[PDB]
């Protein structure tokens, strides 16, 4: 299997490591770990274009999207390819995330590892808010704590 | 023209960003930028194999070395992918970083994004130091900072 891993970090108290793992290359990518620090309810997840943390979160630029699609959620077949919608955390603040995707890969051309992670301040609405900013960012909000998505072993 | 970018963080003062730049596939990659926080001198600095900062520089694994050929100086043929040498930080403890290199790249078997650059402790020996630890880590000692290598614009 091809293995990523991701350490999120922020300059509020929003950090979390998320694992990623795809046994076969034309196959699913399956994602996993936990994010502790958020305020209870939906937080926006994506994976921005750029791996560059120079500017924090900041620097990471838009939602990846090789394809130029319009934004979306995770299983609507009009999404940006780093469109991984929404992660809940509990009362005591703490998302455990554990999903799998058929349209990040961690290989080929357009493979999300050396791009940018990052969970948001609010809900990201899957592109189904009704205004332009929807099918554009989701209207997620602030973005917390990001990290670059490396190769793991 | 294909650039990846790195923020260097450790547990101590070691911190700096390094661009790469690479005109032509295949071509050289320019490394440069600037590291603060270092001792005068000549320190240890190269890609290893794992993006993984789950257990800070430790979890970065060993150097880069998909061709499994031991440890030399970037201008040897017989090098791992990720030895580029040593950088040399000045009086004021700056590394005003300059490499070019052909056998990282930015795309390929040989690519580097979303790998870990480690800068470390003294200063490689580039294979010459005549024991076993010359011939795996060229005796850099401690990693002082890291950082994954992303994709940038
Ligand atoms: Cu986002
Ligand atoms: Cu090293
Ligand atoms: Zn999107
Ligand atoms: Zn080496």
């Amino acid at each position: 299997a091809t293995k990523a891993v991701c350490v999120l970090k922020g300059d509020g108290p929003v950090q979390g490591i998320i694992n990623f793992e795809q046994k076969e290359s034309n196959g699913p990518v399956k994602v996993w770990g936990s994010i502790k620090g958020l305020t209870e309810g939906l937080h926006g997840f994506h994976v921005h274009e750029f791996g560059d943390n120079t500017a924090g979160c900041t620097s990471a630029g838009p939602h990846f999207n090789p394809l130029s699609r319009k934004h979306g959620g995770p299983k609507d077949e009009e999404r940006h390819v780093g469109d991984l919608g929404n992660v809940t955390a509990d009362k005591d603040g703490v998302a455990d995330v554990s999903i799998e995707d058929s349209v990040i890969s961690l290989s080929g051309d357009h493979c999300i590892t050396g791009r940018t992670l990052v969970v948001h301040e609010k809900a990201d609405d899957l592109g189904k808010g009704g205004n332009e900013e929807s099918t554009k960012t989701g209207n997620a909000g602030s973005r917390l704590a990001c990290g670059v998505i490396g190769i793991a072993q």
